[PDB]
């Protein structure tokens, strides 16, 4: 069956790592005071929580808490671990707290104050310069999770946190993220449609920090062309579909030949034979200004179907497009 896949960076860094850094199920939670924090407002409410903007009393500061729906103890200690893991890492959201909810009868993580302004409100009105920047920013945050084993797995807009003003963002949501292990099969249910990867949508399982470059570059392509979403599929058929019309099915083909995956017979009678497009079909008036040579040559390295040909998060961090960015 398939060919096996291993990561060509931090391939080894959990298997070095003693057992209680990666060994969530067995994690004891160390539970705060629920009487601290007192719920102002409900945020949003997604399929695995609901968020409120709430005040910790107990010194007059916002925080954000997120009131975890029952779903599975696992993945309830797995983001805990992962948050505690992380927690300190450059443009990683801080969980401050844990704490029982008194109602709900379920965990609580009580993280510090962001803006109530996600990358989605903002991201299509950026200039070339700023698109640099937050990439740059994200960059900070894929690295550093990367490096300590850990993939976020559902990097996209949504979970971006930007505060435009002080110029400041947050990654978040570390509900999906896993544990990279060499030779482990995961879960292809993973991400939000528009971000998954081709390995995802082929059902590859056998993936790596990879899958979030390829969010990245779903994020980043539509931010220069000013198109939300850039591949805009109907489901998760026509999402490879939508890639398919873009980078051509020459090298779809070549890259589940490499991995000697097949693929669903559903698409026969719907992907039919497209040639790679070069990327200047997709540049405009209107996006012109978002567009350059570095850019694009940035975007082509991110968005291939191969997950091991894609540029690492430092990789890209040493991109050429990344060069105007002021670095600290
Ligand atoms: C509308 C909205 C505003 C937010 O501030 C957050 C979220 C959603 C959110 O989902 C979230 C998830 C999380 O794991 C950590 C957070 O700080 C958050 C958030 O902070
Ligand atoms: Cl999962
Ligand atoms: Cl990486």
């Amino acid at each position: 069956g398939p060919v096996p896949s291993r990561a060509r960076v931090y391939t080894d860094v959990n298997t070095h790592r003693p057992r209680e850094y990666w060994d969530y199920e067995s994690h004891v939670v160390e539970w705060g005071n629920q009487d601290d924090y007192q719920l102002v407002r409900k945020l949003g409410r997604g399929k695995y929580s609901e968020v409120f903007e709430a005040i910790n009393i107990t010194n007059n500061e916002k925080v954000v808490v997120k009131i975890l729906k029952p779903v599975k103890k696992k993945k309830i200690k797995r983001e805990i671990k992962i948050l505690e893991n992380l927690r300190g890492g450059p443009n990683i959201i801080t969980l401050a707290d844990i704490v029982k909810d008194p109602v709900s009868r379920t965990p609580a993580l009580v993280f510090e104050h962001v803006n109530n302004t996600d990358f989605k409100q903002l991201y299509q009105t950026l200039t070339d310069y700023d698109i640099r920047f937050y990439m740059y920013e994200i960059l900070k945050a894929l690295d550093y999770c990367h490096s300590m084993g850990i993939m976020h797995r559902d990097v996209k807009p949504h979970n971006v946190m930007i505060d435009h003003e002080h110029r400041k963002l947050r990654l978040i949501d570390w509900g999906l993220a896993e544990f990279y292990h060499p030779g482990q099969e995961y879960n292809v249910r993973v991400a939000s449609r528009y971000f998954k990867g081709p390995e995802l949508l082929v059902d590859y399982q056998m993936y790596d920090y990879s899958l979030d470059m390829w969010s990245l570059g779903c994020m980043l392509a539509s931010m220069i062309f000013r198109k939300e979403p850039f591949f805009h599929g109907h489901d998760n058929y026509d999402q490879l579909v939508r890639i398919a019309k873009v980078l051509g099915t020459e090298d779809l083909y070549d890259y589940i030949d490499k991995y000697n995956i097949e693929l669903d017979p559903r698409f026969n009678d719907i992907l039919g034979r497209h040639s790679r497009k070069r990327w200047e079909r997709f540049v405009h008036s209107e996006n012109q200004h978002l567009v350059s040579p570095e850019a694009l040559d940035f975007l082509d390295k991110l968005l291939r179907y191969d997950h091991q040909s894609r540029l690492t998060a430092r990789e890209a961090m040493e991109h050429p497009y990344f060069y105007t960015v002021v670095k600290d």
